[PDB]
């Protein structure tokens, strides 16, 4: 079950300004002490990290900003009128 | 080819809240153990870092917020009508 935890753990905190910079692309397959060998296709992980961070943090958050902004006025008027209606129930 | 990787590595993650604070301006050219000597013009790197972070994070992201916001209504109406058209194809 730790695999399912590792699916959601670091990509979720990646949205809130913690990119885990020590684990983006650690040096491996060299001697600095002998490092463990390079996993195959481990260079893909920073690239899809870049695409994910771009899509999430720039596209979806700003789109939710636009959604919150362009539906603010109708929701504000409806909420004011509904609160004035629910004053009687209170 | 590691030079081309180093071009894109840290400035890209600099947008998402990871400024790499240990490598902004490390102490050098002193004894704390003898540090390696100061590179010439290494003080320029935090200044252009400051200008880059300002321009990127404050100018361009907020401008994309404005672009997403002011074209939201036309895109929303067009997308609703296009989805209602593509219901038949589905
Ligand atoms: C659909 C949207 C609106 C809500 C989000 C729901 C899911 C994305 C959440 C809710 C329940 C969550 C699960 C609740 C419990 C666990 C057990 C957890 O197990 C461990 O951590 C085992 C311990 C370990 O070995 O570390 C792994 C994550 C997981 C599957 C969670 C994965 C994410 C889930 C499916
Ligand atoms: C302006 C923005 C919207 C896009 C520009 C950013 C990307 C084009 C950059 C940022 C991070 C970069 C990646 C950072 C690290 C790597 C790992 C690198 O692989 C290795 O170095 C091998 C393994 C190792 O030596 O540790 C291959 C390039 C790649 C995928 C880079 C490809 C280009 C990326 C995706
Ligand atoms: C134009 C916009 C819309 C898209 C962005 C495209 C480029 C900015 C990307 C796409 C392909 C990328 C290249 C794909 C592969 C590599 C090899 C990579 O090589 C290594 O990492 C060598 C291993 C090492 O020594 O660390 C260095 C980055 C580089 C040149 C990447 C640099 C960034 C590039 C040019």
């Amino acid at each position: 079950w730790k695999l399912a935890k590792n699916i959601f753990y670091m990509p979720y905190w990646m949205i809130y300004g913690e990119v885990f910079a020590d684990q983006i692309d650690p040096p491996c397959g060299q001697n600095e002490i002998q490092l463990p060998p390079c996993k195959t296709g481990a260079w893909i992980v920073p690239a899809i990290m870049a695409c994910y961070l771009l899509v999430a943090n720039i596209l979806l958050v700003n789109l939710l900003i636009a959604v919150f902004n362009n539906t603010f006025f109708e929701v504000k008027s409806i909420s004011n009128q509904v609160w004035k209606f629910q004053r009687y129930q209170l």
